[PDB]
């Protein structure tokens, strides 16, 4: 009959997913419907919302790995069949990212590490140290999704903060590091980018920063390959560079995100589903996704290809990978995303960095 795929990746990559799915259907006979969920107001967790009522898709494509802890815990994901995944074809952290309680629940398709996207017309040579960064930010502007933990964690970790303690590949949900002296130092710098450097105002966010960058108004912003298409469409002669070292001289620690594909536990055609997932996540598929958006392949063999090794996106990626922190995928991580709004209060000056940190962790525990 028909197999439904929900994709949280849009633009050129979605076009490729549709092309691959159509080629798959040509051989298998099953009609494949690909739905774009990238703009769904319910976000990534909409999968759980839908699956909980038995209205989910057969296959999910383009889901950031942190979300799967919830889905797996609630029994909404079919475990990856034996053999489908060869752990040796990926970096260690990539496979750990798709395991929940030791079980592999999804297939890695891409790896992501946020970086600074800059306009070469304004910033010919990218900054690498905080001092150089200040000079370029002052001269041509800097903005980003400042109150979004996904991005500002780069500063938190750079100062020694952390979400959940990672000891022996196992995260400890009870050991939170978002209220430590280091984390407070980071929150203070976040506030300072508004109150001291004046690069942003309390209202500045990701949407505004992207719009400003596409208009050629700011020389730098923090983003990822999901913006490649729009940046090129805006005809910006862009470059990609790692986060600069911070005021403490340490490297920023952006999160490592693994984009995944998986199968609904309730799907009636799971064998066919996994075959489709394999087609959507093959070396060739990843080559296509990279070609059209610069999304870094999860497969090491594709990363080692000439097109990838020579790209600016990959260069920034390999220069930050050792400092990147895999996002926690346990269910409790959603409570963290849900409480990060307090970062906005700190950045606005409504609450001190010290008090805000305390409230952040308390709101997370809740
Ligand atoms: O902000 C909370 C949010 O953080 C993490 O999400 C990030 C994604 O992991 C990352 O890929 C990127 O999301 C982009 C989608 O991949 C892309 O297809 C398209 O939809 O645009 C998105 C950005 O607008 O950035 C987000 C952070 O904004 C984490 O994985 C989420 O579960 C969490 O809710």
């Amino acid at each position: 009959q028909t197999i439904t795929v929900w994709s949280w990746q849009t633009g050129p990559e979605l076009q490729d997913v549709k092309q691959i799915a159509a080629q798959w259907a040509k051989a298998h006979g099953d009609k494949v419907i690909v739905v774009d969920q990238s703009s769904n107001p319910k976000g990534f967790q909409f999968y759980a919302t839908a699956a909980r009522t038995g209205k989910g898709p057969d296959v999910v494509f383009g889901m950031p790995h942190d979300n799967n802890g919830v889905f797996a815990e609630e029994g909404l994901m079919a475990p990856v069949p034996s053999g489908v995944l060869n752990t040796g074809l990926y970096a260690p952290n990539t496979i750990d990212a798709i395991k929940v309680n030791g079980t592999m629940y999804s297939v890695p398709v891409s790896v992501q590490v946020a970086a600074i996207y800059y306009n070469k017309k304004l910033v010919p040579q990218p900054p690498q140290t905080w001092a150089e960064f200040v000079k370029d930010a002052n001269a041509h502007g800097f903005m980003y999704d400042q109150a979004n933990l996904y991005f500002d964690y780069a500063i938190i970790g750079g100062y020694g903060g952390y979400v959940f303690k990672d000891n022996n590949g196992t995260l400890d949900p009870n050991n939170i590091g978002l209220d430590t002296p280091g984390a407070v130092q980071a929150y203070t710098l976040m506030r300072d980018m508004v109150s001291k450097y004046h690069w942003m105002t309390p209202s500045t966010n990701g949407s505004i920063a992207k719009a400003e960058f596409l208009a050629g108004k700011i020389g730098m912003y923090v983003s990822g390959p999901w913006d490649t298409a729009d940046i090129e469409k805006a005809k910006i002669d862009f470059g990609v560079t790692p986060w600069p070292t911070l005021p403490n001289g340490k490297h920023a620690t952006p999160f490592l995100g693994v984009i995944t594909a998986f199968v609904n536990k309730e799907s009636k055609t799971q064998a066919a589903d996994w075959s489709l997932v394999q087609a959507l996540t093959s070396a060739q598929a990843q080559q296509m996704y990279f070609r059209d958006s610069q999304q870094i392949p999860a497969l090491l063999s594709v990363q080692r290809s000439s097109a990838v090794q020579s790209s600016p996106t990959f260069k920034a990626f390999v220069e930050q990978l050792r400092y990147a922190v895999p996002m926690p995928n346990i269910p409790q991580m959603q409570a963290v995303w849900q409480a990060m709004s307090i970062l906005q209060n700190i950045i606005a000056g409504k609450v001190s960095p010290e008090q805000g940190a305390k409230d952040f962790v308390q709101n997370i525990q809740k």
